[PDB]
């Protein structure tokens, strides 16, 4: 099933995952971290690693969590095998390069956070109340049939805050409740060229 | 065989290559440039494109020439299908992200130029005298069996200048003459952990 360690590993410390959702916190690591198969999750406290100093998500859909002031994980060959970029943590903030990720997530944050170079058919899922305006800017917004999939996904009432979607024509919102007891989510949308808004889900908005 | 256009295209202007080595100069392009098959070459005058605003090298081994103050082409999804990164031009200079390229080239430059995040088995070929110290820093220099392949390749005597290869243990230099008439190349190497230097080729060093 996997193992999760809530404490940030030593910069000197090697970690090896297996099948199943393993989950750790890394700092400026000096060692070659492997995550194995299954849907894994590494949270980084610093954007670039050290010495050398790598982390491979391995097979499966793996989440990389940026607890940092900006990221560009696609550029760094130190990170590989990740599919989802989540911006969440007490230091999580600022401009984040979405390039090369197939999904996006957002949690509690230190301040306003921006996703750049977001490819087509890439959706954002918000999982907890962030701080400050969340801007999404697509790889190419210029067309007139631009579709974005926003998801809100929580057990309790979620105050998603402001998300800005400049140049998107159809905005799809899923409001998702993870438990059996009903709630109502809240969102400021700023989508000045949206012609359609479609809401799906099983919670209020 | 291909076509080559030495003038920089209009930012509004669409270009389509075929098979064979086509070759152009781009600025902050607004359009979707395709290069087709064969070994193509785009020179860019500005690091990020515009509007949107893309250039795909297509099939084959294609060169991207950075006539700019720094690059990170791997990060930008606007560029794709390139295999070789060359730093050459009257504005070419500064820090350049080698990530995702399988070969490197260097020509005449505006000033000191640095290749970062250079993967293993990636070699540099210098084609003309650059300006200022050329630093190569590898993706991972930390091991004790590090091999780098430097090539010097010119018709006439080539003053390669200073190249710095911190953390490389075996430095291989090819000194290559492209014509039948003999010459002697010059190089300052700064390789403070090299145990071996091997020189091959058909010109003097
Ligand atoms: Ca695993
Ligand atoms: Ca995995
Ligand atoms: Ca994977
Ligand atoms: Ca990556
Ligand atoms: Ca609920
Ligand atoms: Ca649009
Ligand atoms: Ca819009
Ligand atoms: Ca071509
Ligand atoms: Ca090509
Ligand atoms: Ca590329
Ligand atoms: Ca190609
Ligand atoms: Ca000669
Ligand atoms: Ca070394
Ligand atoms: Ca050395």
């Amino acid at each position: 099933v996997g193992a999760t360690l809530g404490a940030e590993l030593a910069t000197g410390l090697v970690f090896t995952g297996g099948a199943g959702a393993d989950s750790i916190l890394l700092g400026a690591t000096t060692k070659a971290i492997v995550m194995g198969a299954g849907d894994d999750t590494v949270t980084v406290s610093s954007a670039t690693l050290g010495a050398g100093g790598s982390v491979n998500g391995g097979d499966g859909t793996d989440v990389l969590v940026a607890n940092v002031n900006g990221s560009s994980f696609s550029a760094d060959p130190a990170f590989g095998g990740f599919e989802t970029l989540r911006v969440a943590g007490a230091a999580a903030q600022g401009s984040h390069n979405a390039n090369g990720f197939t999904a996006l997530q957002l949690g509690a944050t230190a301040g306003a956070t921006t996703f750049t170079n977001v490819a087509v058919n890439v959706g954002l899922t918000v999982l907890a109340a962030p701080t400050g305006t969340t801007t999404v800017t697509l790889a190419n917004a210029t067309g007139t049939s631009d579709v974005f999939n926003l998801t809100l996904s929580s057990s309790a009432a979620l105050a998603a805050g402001t998300v800005a979607l400049a140049g998107v024509e159809t905005v799809n919102i899923a409001a998702t409740d993870t438990n059996t007891t009903a709630h109502v989510d809240t969102l400021t949308l700023q989508a000045t060229s949206a012609k359609s808004i479609v809401v799906t889900g099983n919670a209020g908005l």
